[PDB]
Formats: C-alpha cells, structure tokens, sequence
C-alpha cells in the first residue's frame, strides 16, 4: 500500500498567493500552475493536468489545485459572502481546526490536499471537460479521503449570486440535492465504473444528507484504475445548468 498525501509535492505548485488561487490562472500575473505531481514529470505516482477549453487553460476549465488553504471566516476587511466566494476557493472546510490560513494542518494529511474544480452536464458538455488525474501505472485504488471547500460548503448552506443574473438556492430550502462521481478508467481507457457520493441531500421520508465538516472516507476497491474523473450532479439547475459550485477537495489516496 501506498498513500498520496499532498504534502511532499512541490511548494511551487501551492495555490496563489491568496485562497484566491491568483496563480491558477494565466491572466493574473504569477508562474501559472498547470500540473501538479508528487515526484518529477518522468517518475511520478500521481499526476492531474488542468483541461484546455476553447484554446484556453485555466482553473475554470477543470482541473486539481495543490492547496494548503483552510480559511471558513471573514478575515480582515472581508465582508458578505467573501468566505464562501471564489475568492477563497482554495480553502478547505474543516471545522476539526481551530486556527485558520495556511499550512494550518487541515489536511486529513499535514497542511496539504488537492482541491478538484469541474463538472459536466447537458447545458457545458459541448466545451467543458472533467476534471481528471492519472496513476502512472494500473493500480488498485482503495480509496480516499474527501471534504467539502468553504466555496461549497456555503453556498450549499446559504446560497448566493454570482454575475448579473446567477442564483444558486440553499439545498434545505428547495429540497436538493448535492453529489460527486468519482470515474474509473482501464489501461486502454475505458470505464470500469462510476461511484457516486452525495454530499447534500434534502429531498422527500430519501435519507437526509447533511454537509460534512470534517475529512470522511470514501471506499472505493477499483481495480485496474489508470485515471481517475470526477463530475457533480446536482437538482440546484436552471437554463445555464448546475449553480451549486463544482468543487470538492480530496486527501490520502490509498493505492496499491
Ligand atoms: C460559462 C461559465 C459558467 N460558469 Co463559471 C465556470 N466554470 N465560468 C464560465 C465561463 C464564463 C463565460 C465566459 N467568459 O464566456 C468561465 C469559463 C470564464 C467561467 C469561470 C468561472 N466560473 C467559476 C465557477 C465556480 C462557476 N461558474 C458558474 C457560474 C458557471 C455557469 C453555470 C451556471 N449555472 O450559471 C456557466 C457554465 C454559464 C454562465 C452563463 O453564461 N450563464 C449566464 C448567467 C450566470 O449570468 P450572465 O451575466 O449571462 O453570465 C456571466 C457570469 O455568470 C460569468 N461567470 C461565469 N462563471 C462565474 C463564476 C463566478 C463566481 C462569477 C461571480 C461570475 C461567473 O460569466 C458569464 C458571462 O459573462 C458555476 C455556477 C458553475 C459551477 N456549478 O461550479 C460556478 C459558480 C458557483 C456559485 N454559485 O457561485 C470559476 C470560479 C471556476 C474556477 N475554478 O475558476 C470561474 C471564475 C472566473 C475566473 N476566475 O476565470
Ligand atoms: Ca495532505
């Protein structure tokens, strides 16, 4: 057995100076991080790349973040929703942690975890693409460790705007649901199966799904696993698709 922990990539791979993530993007003025691996591009265990959409490689076009990032409050000179904006939407949600910032030890690891962006669905499936990482052989894939961002964690339990017209609805509210999939491919690329985790559910007396707030396991015995997507599913869906953010962070891998 092995564990993919986070904690020993590279720190130039962290996330931007800010829980913003500044260098996520090519556009903000920082050595913009791409591609995040545990050992060298030649000899790794791990390796996620971000996607290109329309000619262009960015966060938003669905990727993993390296992050050390658990801020859950308004700092400072923050007000609103800022804790629960994408200008933190770096951060982890670990209530298990009394201090928060950077490398605050809020990985079911050390400081470090990796924060998954993307999902698809019928209104972006013609450009968007999943967020995806790979092993560098095949490999049983025991299972993981997961929490929510302070970005989804939020907007799950309050809701918010985004642009000029974007509502996304607190779950309780519109009795909804919330969930990830977690895609497993073979050595010639094809599916082996999908798993699937809710992560909110308030629908009519199904089981009540409230958020975690802390590091939980997520068992998933794949053999044979080459890569790896993730997507979102969720009922907070209008003429654009999904509101709720597409996000999830992932420590501990377990591999074999
Ligand atoms: C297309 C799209 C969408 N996006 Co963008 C995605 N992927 N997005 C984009 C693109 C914008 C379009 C463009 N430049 O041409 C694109 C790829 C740049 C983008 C970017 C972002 N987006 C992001 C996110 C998280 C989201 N995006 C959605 C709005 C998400 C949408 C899903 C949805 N249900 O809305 C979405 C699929 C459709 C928007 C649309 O046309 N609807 C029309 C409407 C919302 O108002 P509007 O004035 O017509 O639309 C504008 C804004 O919505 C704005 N916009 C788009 N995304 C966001 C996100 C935020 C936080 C804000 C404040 C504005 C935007 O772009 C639109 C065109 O100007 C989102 C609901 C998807 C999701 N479920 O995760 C989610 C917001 C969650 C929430 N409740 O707040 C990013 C933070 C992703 C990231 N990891 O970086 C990022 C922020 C900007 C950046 N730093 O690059
Ligand atoms: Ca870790």
């Amino acid at each position: 057995t092995l564990t993919i922990t986070f904690d020993d990539f590279d720190p130039g791979m962290l996330a931007g100076p800010t829980s913003a993530g500044e260098n996520l993007y090519s556009y903000q003025g920082y050595p913009q991080v791409t591609t995040i691996y545990d050992n060298t591009p030649e000899e790794y265990l791990f390796l996620s790349m971000f996607n290109t959409v329309g000619g262009s490689t960015e966060y938003s076009s669905g990727g993993i973040a390296l992050s050390n990032w658990n801020i859950r409050s308004n700092q400072s000179g923050n007000t609103g929703d800022w804790w629960y904006s994408y200008l933190n939407q770096c951060s982890v949600y670990n209530t298990a942690v009394e201090a928060e910032g950077q490398n605050k030890e809020a990985g079911h690891s050390g400081s470090n975890f990796g924060v998954v962006y993307g999902y698809v669905d019928a209104y972006n499936q013609a450009w968007m693409a999943k967020p995806e990482f790979y092993f560098n052989v095949p490999r049983k894939l025991v299972g993981l460790w997961i929490c929510n961002t302070s970005y989804t964690y939020g907007v799950i339990t309050y809701g918010n705007q985004f642009g000029s017209t974007g509502v996304a609805t607190p779950l309780k509210e519109m009795k909804g649901y919330f969930q990830v999939n977690l895609e497993c491919y073979d050595v010639n690329g094809g599916l082996i199966r999908t798993y699937k985790r809710l992560l909110a559910d308030y629908r009519n007396g199904q089981q009540q799904v409230d958020p975690i707030t802390t590091w939980d396991y997520w068992e998933i015995n794949a053999e044979g696993v080459q890569s790896v997507k993730f997507n979102f599913e969720g009922s907070d869906s209008g003429a654009y698709g999904l509101n709720t953010p597409a996000y999830i962070c992932i420590d501990d891998i377990t591999i074999q």
